[PDB]
């Protein structure tokens, strides 16, 4: 049994074989393919260009660098979200536009299974593809699974509002590997006519920007956001960016005299200088002192005019986007403890009364965009009804969630239905038992709860219960047959409804049942608030 | 009234509309154009480069930087020669290949106006387009104003002599601009069939490098030439230039191994460390210690084989230069003040002994390049008359200024007369209100003094008196009239000869007429000294 | 007589004539002329790229400086090796990719003379083309002469085993050469369609590389290794580069974290920070303390996939390469002197027990490669038969001459020979009185004493005696001939058998005659000790 040696455009790249318990035939697996050339030097700040080919055969066995992030929160994330028995040595570098690859297919046969293009999250500043292993959905569903990486952070997604630095880097690195997979995923077993795109928070986010994008055309047939879309507006920054543009430069001791003037300047920092930079933004934190609209915890995905070319509200209201069939998922209590826990936000106290609630949704004001004017009837709404300061708590959590992701993800879900796609949607409501030991009991469905279940971590992690390993297995069944035929439906499986206009939705957890009107009440509420 | 909004190669632009006094309609104006990629980093030392292109509308309301260049001198000149009531910010950049457009026309309507295109001076060390506002000039008569930024000093004009850095980037960029005016001006209501280039001192040098530039074809129909030429003999070096080359590099901390280690060297220096070096070279000064003919104060037009293929004096002799209408002018008193007060020059006390006189033109062999053994005749021609030193001093001045100005500008016109194209000279003769309370009363037609009536001062700043709001309006008149029709000449106008056989010109001033012969005796002096 | 100038593809250049004793007519020589653009910056590692065209006159008489390089050793190899009356001062630059012509031909009419390019030697790792002046050989045998530079060291080899390095920069340079030969050489009297490459030591396996090279395809007709062919293993990398190149961008101060991100590293570094890591790397040194096998005194040539497709063993074993005459020699004594004192070898004190013997053979391992469970039977076979410890050192020294010289050129021969093209060896034996006063005065033969011959030393040097006046003459007769014919006999010459299957070879020196199987036993001794 030689290692697996195939075929791409730019040279030949040997794998290894891997075996998973109750499988005859092991899973090919291949660790740091480039997509495209490094984006060193000059390349920074630019789209990204095709790899240079090479000579001989690429080993290709080694997990590639995470792109440039804090590694504090970086490694942080992975640790939490790995579907992996063991954590995993990640090297930082700007050097990252990598792709891994695990096939199930007989590479001496021409092969071509539904590809599953997994795009990670962490917030559009941090993450890794080679944190989420492949081989079990691979083995389970027959499936080939591509984690790509994508630049994050300043690299990723400085923008200053013009065509010296259109902005939205890590966007078209997306879109490249979706071109790599095209060109080359047949050498690999893959239908390149078959390709769903899937992520988790700005991974979903992603999905969802390319859903909106004209370069994305004919690169995908299916799509997966789960908890995040493009009206996740934390992650999308409308109107100036100029402002936040020239505080970076500021901070990395660049002048601002012109963009031209700032992006190269940029452009002569060292990695180092660059990442100093992003830790003394303090980004994926919240500002308690200052005006809060003018607080930025993230860079984002900006209007380039080439990757979007207006904002994805007016993009849906036209009903101009690919109308490939879309599930669209939150789980039960999103910024239950994940999110608050790694943005350092102030509710620790474990109880909170309604003057402190009001202060703190209008500094959560770059997460949920509420003007001041409407903050107390935002308040209390959720809090109102209970004097008890401990729920007040839990409401207000209940609160962010929906306007971060519960109500937004509705949104989506109803102008895709309405443009006449089909449709999914599922609220996930399960508390893994590989969640953090810092990580309350009480929480269910947390940000991120459903990866160990779509990824199949019960059968690489150790400690499983019989319902978790049931519950991934059914998961990754209910996704693979949507990459399959664009509906998760299929024997053996809890019948999941189309969303149409009685907005059936599954439940997914213990109880996996059929439901109706997923946060109906909620998007009433909160569209309704906003339009003065 | 919404702003008005057009169609450029590069992308849409938006302006604004600014009314003047005395007219019905305003003149719509935008700022900051840019014609080129901002010449940074590898493009350095390099022609200029098209600009890349902008989605959406760039917002063209601010004034652009002026090129790098010394802040002392380049805002004193600003301060000095703008006709605007205020002087206003400027930015100092590299980022600087910007354009200002002036339009009186209705921009909803196909329009055809001639275009005037202003190169501005400043030695090709100094100055910046918007210090000069086309407001008054477009409205009064019609015309689609333009002002050019180009590359200056270090920047625009460092060459090794060969092909490593040939030199006479900021040359390429005046052509640059010229080329955008083809592809665009339209746009604006201009007439890209007729544009007519205009400059004063260093920027009259440039008109004049233009139409001795086989790279200028087709790009201009009208030029004119303001107390500045290309046998202006401080801004043309013929000869070795590796030696001063390697002074700068020296200077900036470079090695002077080859040519090619000299340019790269340099590419590497930041903004900051080359305009340290600039002012360590004590450019725009005369050098009172050591040889003058080493003494280098300003960088210069070079035959780099692409711009110009031989030496003015050279494609003179062939009549190999382009035969548009050529306005050729001079100050009564080009040396009188502005520019020996730029150049600290050493003639402050008031008076000038004939041994004192002679070691002083000696020193001044970068500006007039007259030989040791010259200069004794030349100094007893000019000042050997009278044993006053006072009037010694005063006749000193003229000398410069006939050697520099009057001689240069005479034998251009003669050769252009020869060639057989339509050619005009004059003299302007006025004291300006606008004149610095520096300037000594007795000085009339210093260098620079004709650009408040060109451009309009009477009709922008306070204080004009009546004789000097008639002087602007014939002088604008005159000048749009040889805009439109390569004569200046029309009804309500003092006639102003053709320069023929009999040579006639127009002195301009409080008494505008024509007389003939301007400086006669003093280009057969001079070019007969010269010839040994 | 005014100075020689003519046509390349790039412009012209202005050369010089000289003459020398014996001939009524002058060479034209042309010194410093660029065959690429510099390598400077962004082209660093990377393969040669056009040179820029030059308008005017290139003044092509002033030599260029030699490729960055230690220059302590690459001064003395200079000095040690010119065959001219004086030693030249010699700038360093990476700006180095220029060739020095020597042309007998009258340049204003059509001539064809065999063109000889000279690729010089020092380990890949010093040298220079202006070393070697081709006026003696130009003028006595009627041949164009062409030195030629190329990076050298880091600059030139530098190699991370993958496409973002691949290697062989200097290779590739030699091959650019070539080219602008095919394209130029006319101009300079040369055919194009005759073209000989010689070299010695590194430029004797660089000539060896280009024969197995198909991007050496149609540059030369000819070859000639001199002390040096692509089996002399010191200078060829087979296995894993990766290490090395690790330990270049440590000592650099680079980070190693990809392949990319360290040769980016290492383009940002100045020239002097590099040369500065050239020597603390102590290149050109054994390492006597430390594993003889990760020791490596030199960078050099890989198997890159584009100048080589495998190892020069296999390419053999193919009958893959170019089948031109080949001439191929050693020296009686090539490791007698000069290669240990560059090396500052241990050998000093005169004498070697058998004991010591083996640990240094074992610490020569870069050198030989000798498997220490070989070192005992190797030492035993050269130095057992004597218990003279002076003794003992000399055959040392004929032992690593053997294994690095002897046996890889007869085993390059017999292949050459077997792939059916004509081919030629020579043993050189003579002591010349250009020899350096520190070289024990019974070292007859050692490495470069042949050069001194070739390139006419005695028609240039002072002190030469009556037969070392013969016995160049003899040498570049024979070279020449060769040149032309591809055999190097002719009328007045001794006769130089073919290296046919019987073996035959000519003995240079004081009496020069032909033998047969050079090296036969000691080729017999290797290959089976080797094999196990
Ligand atoms: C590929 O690389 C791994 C290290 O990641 C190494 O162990 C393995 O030997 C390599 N395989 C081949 C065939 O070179
Ligand atoms: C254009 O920029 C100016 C600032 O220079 C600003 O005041 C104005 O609002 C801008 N106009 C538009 C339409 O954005
Ligand atoms: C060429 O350069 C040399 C210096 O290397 C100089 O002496 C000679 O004058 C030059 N020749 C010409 C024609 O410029």
């Amino acid at each position: 049994s030689s290692p697996p040696v195939v075929d791409t455009v730019h040279g030949k790249v040997l794998g290894k074989f891997v075996s998973l318990e109750g499988f005859a035939q092991p899973v090919a697996i291949f660790l740091g393919i480039p997509f495209a050339k490094p984006p060193l030097g000059p390349l920074r700040f630019t789209p990204p260009q095709p790899a240079e080919p090479w000579s001989f055969v690429k080993n290709a066995t080694s997990y590639p660098p995470m792109c440039t992030q804090d590694p504090k929160a970086g490694q942080l994330l992975s640790e939490l979200f790995t579907n992996r028995k063991e954590n995993i040595p990640l090297k930082l570098s700007e050097d990252c536009l990598y792709l891994n690859i695990y096939t199930p297919a007989d590479l001496t046969k021409k092969n071509r299974l539904p590809v599953m293009v997994w795009i990670h999250g962490g917030g559009l500043m941090v993450g890794a593809a080679s944190t989420y292993d492949g081989l079990a959905l691979a083995a389970h569903e027959n499936v080939v699974v591509v984690t790509i990486q994508y630049r994050l952070g300043i690299w990723g997604f400085f923008s200053t509002g013009d065509e010296h630095s259109r902005g939205n880097w890590g966007h078209l690195d997306q879109v490249a590997a979706l071109r790599w997979v095209q060109d080359n995923i047949a050498s690999f077993g893959g239908n390149p006519g078959s390709v769903t795109i899937f992520g988790e928070s700005a991974g979903g986010e992603s999905v969802s920007v390319l859903v909106l994008s004209p370069l994305a055309k004919n690169l995908f047939h299916r799509a997966i956001s789960e908890s995040g879309v493009a009206l996740t507006s934390v992650l999308v920054k409308k109107g100036d960016v100029k402002p936040l543009a020239e505080q970076i430069a500021i901070t990395a001791g660049c002048k601002t005299t012109t963009s031209a003037v700032m992006v190269h300047c940029l452009r002569q920092k060292t990695e180092e200088e660059l990442l100093e930079t992003t830790l003394k933004m303090k980004f994926l934190s919240l500002d308690l002192q200052g005006d809060p609209r003018e607080s930025q915890p993230l860079l984002g995905t900006v209007i380039d005019g080439m990757l979007l070319l207006k904002t994805p509200e007016e993009l849906q209201a036209e009903r101009n986007f690919h109308t490939v069939p879309y599930m669209v998922g939150i789980n039960k209590q999103e910024f239950g403890w994940l999110i608050p826990m790694l943005m350092s936000y102030p509710l620790s106290e474990g109880q909170l009364d309604q003057k402190t609630a009001m202060s703190l949704l209008w500094k959560s004001y770059p997460l949920v965009c509420i003007a001041k004017e409407l903050i107390p009837e935002a308040t209390e709404k959720y809090l109102g009804g209970t004097d008890d300061t401990v729920k007040k708590k839990d409401l207000f959590l209940d609160l962010i969630a929906d306007v971060m992701f519960g109500v937004p993800s509705v949104i989506v879900a109803r102008n895709h239905r309405d443009a006449g796609a089909p449709t999914y949607m599922y609220e996930f409501q399960y508390r893994p038992s590989f969640s953090s030991d810092m990580k309350p009991k009480t929480v269910i469905g947390d940000h991120g709860d459903e990866l160990f279940s779509v990824f199949g971590a019960p059968f690489l992690k150790e400690g499983a219960s019989e319902e978790e390993i049931r519950l991934s297995k059914m998961v990754m069944k209910f996704w693979a047959n949507f990459a399959r035929n664009g509906n998760p439906n299929g024997e053996g499986l809890p019948h999941w409804p189309e969303y149409n206009q009685k907005e059936g939705y599954l439940q997914i957890g213990a109880n996996t049942q059929a439901a109706q009107k997923l946060k109906d009440k909620e998007v009433a509420f909160w569209t309704n608030l906003f339009a003065k």
